């Protein structure tokens, strides 16, 4: 129910060098998971941090900013996808350190082209739509980059929204670690 | 309510060859309209249509939807602007027959692009900002067509909403004459 | 429900009484302005004869109907019964001189137009603009009808001005007061 | 509505036939009792369908489809303004030759939307039922535009809109008219 | 583009048609009943023709339709245009035999009776008792005028089945499938 | 409402007949009893159809109908179509001996009358005393026209009790079910 | 509010300390967070040492039950499932998801296993993307059942279709649960 | 609140159960009995309750609770105990369910809801049907009646005075000062 | 939460304030707060400040169970006002020890409610309400001396009484300004 007490349950997982990145990522979300990700680099530049991923999407530049900052910090990444790991969550999730890239075997995976809105005169509307295309390019890029997959086929994928098991994303360049049991 | 004579008001005005477009434009303002236009050139393809304008505007489509059959039909049409004819109802004051384009001396012209939305997917809002281009530059055509106007003028006009006077519009060429009196 | 004799008010138009009674949008606008052309249609000299119980309204309807009354032919006797404000006032003044009449327990009441703007700071100084435009246009009417000169339109009409039926003949408003007919 | 009756019914005596507005199942009846009212005036004289719509539902415009191929009368269809959707179905449903259009007109076609809810069951009965439809719309427009089954779903996966001319040349329209001849 | 002119359908209706488009509730039903009392007191052998586009509405209402319709001494000609789901399918397979037609594209929907209920245990036992009612009332009347199985129609009507012109002709809704 | 050459309902009671469809409260009240004054006038011998399809509506209102019903000296041939529940039922009952009639598929239903009571202690009692008589004489009217004994009455109407055309025969709701005439 | 045993801490908190997770009330993705959360702190202090979870849900999203399942999983703990009051679609799967012998259920809660339910809105090539989706789900956590009920996917689909409600001995037979107690062995 | 007060009565092990029962209240009672078990499975457990009532699957989830704990219940009407409350009223241990004089206990059958296609609506009234005979054999059990005294007086809305509740077998004692 | 509690340093010096609607939250609060009390000693005095329009029958008849149960004299203070529920709380406190502020406001009236359903069901909701307006008007005419007519006759309409009044009807003992 509430944050259970131990400090907030999340605190004593941050001391363990896990992030939780669950729920719909907006700014909000993205200040939080910013903060703890330079924190523990504060502590220790070397030592690996675990960010676990339950998220349906969310704002594409709240989701930038926690993309950029994980590979702007020395520390590897472990992205563990659990539940679901859509739209955003999906990014983050191929973000990770290469080989760090885990799913649970009853996860799913989700990834398709930007969604928004545009209103105001022909003007505006034709600046809008600019940006969200760069948008869509862009993170055609950040996609192709992490899957080694060719802007192609991200392109053919992502047109639609194109849903994954955790198989079928490791086939596809997302993770890289669909285990059951920790070896 | 509509006044009752020995029919309604308006009735009695399309007896007279007259047509109010009055309110904001939309496909139900259209189709009155063009009923209007129509029934008065099956009575007479040459006797001239009265089109009294007080509108602040409306839907592209159904002030197109009246244009085209403000083209189509042989009869001149003395449009005449009373109070204000501002977007599309300016447009429709541009439209009438050469030389019958009237204006009372208190009444306002506004242009302006045209304004709109687009939601969806990136794809989708590409193709909605193309769409609301298109009709960017086809409403600047039917501008310089009728007022005599550079399409040059007409954009850099139409940028940002454009007031004017009566004198203003004539000298713009969306109307011919100012008069206060009945000559 | 509009008493059937058709409706009272049509029976007043064959009468030639055109009612400008509540506030004034491009609706209002749209009947009155027909009403008129119908009764100049029905006969281009005799008079017309406009009843004025407004609040005010649009700046646009208010001048549409204006126009109209300037541009027909025919005579209009703009009666002020109840109140006469804002745009109501400049019709009751734009009435035929010599035929603005008014009951002696009505108001008339005149000041600045208002309105709103918003989006981008260009756009909120072409709509500044386009509503100082049409104070000295509405300004200007007032002083054609009122015979007042631009400094005293202006220096009335900045807060609200309420006139009683004597201020506004003084003023130029009306022509007549008048309890019982002439 | 002016008095002259009302407009519309003017019209109709000279045998025209307005669809304009969103086409729901109350423009399905009232356009459809006109059709069948004026094939019973007579089965021979051409019958002028104007169109001024941006779609509407799916079953109401396959009505007024079916009316319009049941009955013996040509129909002259007009594109006013837009025909979007079901509309330019209807715009390309005129009998062949008689599909006119106004020059600043535009037409718009595109797959069909709806929306499913329930049980897994459910909703895949929905979207089965939501494919056939696809099929059986894109079946319609391949008829009448005379074009390939590829290029009717590569055009309407997504919005695709057309000038006058493009509708033409894609077989919705037949005529794109100025002044009348 | 709204009520045509006396409205278009009274001139229909001078021609014995009845159209029964949209949902169906108590005021669809009392108009319906009064149109084809009407045209039983004019004739009561002329064919009367009911033209149907309805996703449906109430059960009640629905069987008061049906049930008028067998009274009376006229034939019906059922014509499926656009749709005829839920209570439409069975005004429609409610025609005279021989006279239930359909256009090409239409498009025909059976599924079992929906509802709801709410109160005390007691209560909601009462209301659950007379949904089952239903249900197998419109199961007989579907089988009665399909031709069909009783099995074939509970396993039809459990979930939402929806059929073609031609898949209605051949499950015994309706009669003639139109084609041009 | 279509128009005959006035409204089909008008045209049926020319026909005599009375509908009594949808929720019954005071304005249908109005309307029904004024009907059944009105063919009275016409003439106070000949038969007066009253079809019903009515949920049921409110108690006074139906009340008024019945002694509408009751006071009239034509006879008056009540129809259960589609259905007749809670007031619904009671005016069917309430046809002449022998004349009330029902369609195959329709139901009937029977249940106490429903309430609601607030204010002070006092006033609940007051407000509770008098649904208690409603409901006392609403089952004295049941056991009137169904031939049927009060105890059989509190034991059917105490929950809803949902019957078919046959059912409500054998518990003397009506008189014929009928299929085709 | 939250009641407070003396530091200082909530009664779930004590609870915690105990080894017992509280799975109550609809399942969503701030539901399995907590649930996560806490059964990764209990494998921290001993990855040996059983931890109970305690279910009194109603359901909940897939994604979010599933994530829950995973953990469970994955985790070396051996986990005691106890159904309290009821455990209801997502909530009986994890009722279900027990280390087996160790799922134990109150004589008077309620078992309850149904399809998946969900909504789809969009073009038709949306619409069958996400029926799709949701099929692949009702054919996943049919094979999640089939798993630990020891049932086979013939019996899962047949009962699953419809809701399906279960006393605790009925759901001890069919797998659900291991072992219905009154007052403690 | 002025720790908290509900605190300090947990440490004097009193579950305070008021106000209507849902899922959150029975999870904080349960933690509650819980916690009062582990600190002493013989010591008594004093259980207040002024509910009006409140889902079944949660007084359900209670009432198992207390009756797995092997500490004697002690439970107390105070104010109102009616529909789940007369029910954990009576699930206290025999010989320790007591109440105040002006209390109020009311009993009476589940209600709910359903919707849905008819086979739904089925599952909905059947699954309903078997709370309605849950409940009366839990009733039954408690109060030491006869199942069918339990259906005729649960049909409809039954309220009871203190005196006349220690009568049907919900409570046991009627104490007017200690 | 707003001073550094105020209430938590009144019920040191076992004071209990009801102010306020009485809800089962109110009651819950004020039950808790004087078995509190009661366990710290069981011979101290508790006040009881009161500023209530009233609340619900059945909170109200819980506190009044509590204040009667437990053995500590209760000092009931009626501040600003004690209406509905708030004035048999004020007769509740021990006999001599009801006191109240000179210009406070007493009102006693009958119990109000609401019924919805079947006439069966109407008629059970409506003679619950009845057995509670007998039950208040016995334990009102328990604390302030007076007869059942006298009761019945006061509390049919809202009867609004001074602190004389009601030290005259029972409802308080005294009416003190300075002390
Ligand atoms: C495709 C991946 C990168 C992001 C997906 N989300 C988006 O694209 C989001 C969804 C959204 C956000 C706000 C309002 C409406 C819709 N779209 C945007 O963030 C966005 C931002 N600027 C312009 C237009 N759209 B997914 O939900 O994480
Ligand atoms: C600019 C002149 C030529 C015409 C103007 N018409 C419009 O702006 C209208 C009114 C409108 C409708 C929806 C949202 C915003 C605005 N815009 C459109 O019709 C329109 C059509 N397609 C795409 C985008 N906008 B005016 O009548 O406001
Ligand atoms: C000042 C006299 C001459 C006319 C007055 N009319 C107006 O003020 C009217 C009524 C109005 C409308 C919207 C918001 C506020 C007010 N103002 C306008 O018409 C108007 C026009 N353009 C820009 C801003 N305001 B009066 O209220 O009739
Ligand atoms: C694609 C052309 C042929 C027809 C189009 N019609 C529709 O999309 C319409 C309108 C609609 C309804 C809900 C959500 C979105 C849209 N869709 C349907 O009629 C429809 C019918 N059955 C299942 C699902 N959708 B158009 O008129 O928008
Ligand atoms: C299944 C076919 C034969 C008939 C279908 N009609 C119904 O399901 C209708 C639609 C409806 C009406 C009111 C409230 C809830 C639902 N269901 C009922 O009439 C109904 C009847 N009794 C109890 C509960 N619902 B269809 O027209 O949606
Ligand atoms: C029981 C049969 C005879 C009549 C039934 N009618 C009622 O129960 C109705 C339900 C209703 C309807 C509208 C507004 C308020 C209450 N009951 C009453 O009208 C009513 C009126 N006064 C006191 C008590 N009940 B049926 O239509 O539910
Ligand atoms: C059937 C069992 C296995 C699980 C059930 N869960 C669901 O039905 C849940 C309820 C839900 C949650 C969030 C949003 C929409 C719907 N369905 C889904 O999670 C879901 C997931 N993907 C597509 C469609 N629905 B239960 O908890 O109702
Ligand atoms: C009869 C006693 C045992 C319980 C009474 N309440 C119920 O039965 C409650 C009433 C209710 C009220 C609001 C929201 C949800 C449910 N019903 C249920 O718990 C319930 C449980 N399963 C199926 C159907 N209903 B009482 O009012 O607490
Ligand atoms: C008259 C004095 C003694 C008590 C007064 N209390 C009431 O009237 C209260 C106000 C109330 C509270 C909750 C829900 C409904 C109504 N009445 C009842 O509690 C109540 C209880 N059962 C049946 C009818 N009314 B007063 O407002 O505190
Ligand atoms: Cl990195
Ligand atoms: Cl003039
Ligand atoms: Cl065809
Ligand atoms: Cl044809
Ligand atoms: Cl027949
Ligand atoms: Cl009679
Ligand atoms: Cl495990
Ligand atoms: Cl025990």
């Amino acid at each position: 129910p509430l944050i259970p007490i131990v400090y907030d349950i999340y605190s004593r997982l941050l001391r363990e060098r896990i992030v939780c990145v669950m729920g719909p990522i907006d700014d909000s979300v993205a200040s939080l998971v910013i903060a703890q990700l330079l924190f523990l680099q504060s502590e220790s530049n070397k030592k690996p941090i675990h960010m676990y991923i339950n998220s349906p999407g969310g704002v594409v530049t709240a989701g930038l900013a926690i993309y950029d900052t994980m590979q702007y910090i020395l520390n590897p990444i472990c992205t563990w996808c659990v539940g679901q790991a859509a739209s955003m969550g999906s990014l983050l999730l191929a973000a990770g350190t290469p080989g760090m890239r885990h799913s649970l075997p009853n996860s799913r995976i989700m990834i398709h082209q930007p969604s928004g809105g545009a209103r105001g005169q022909a003007t505006d509307i034709e600046i809008q739509a600019r940006e969200i295309m760069k948008l869509k390019k862009q993170l055609y890029n950040i996609y192709a980059k992490h899957t080694k997959q060719s802007l192609q086929v991200i392109e053919s994928a992502m047109e639609r929204d194109r849903y994954m098991s955790p198989m079928e994303a490791q086939e596809f360049g997302i993770l890289d670690k669909v285990l059951v049991h920790p070896p």
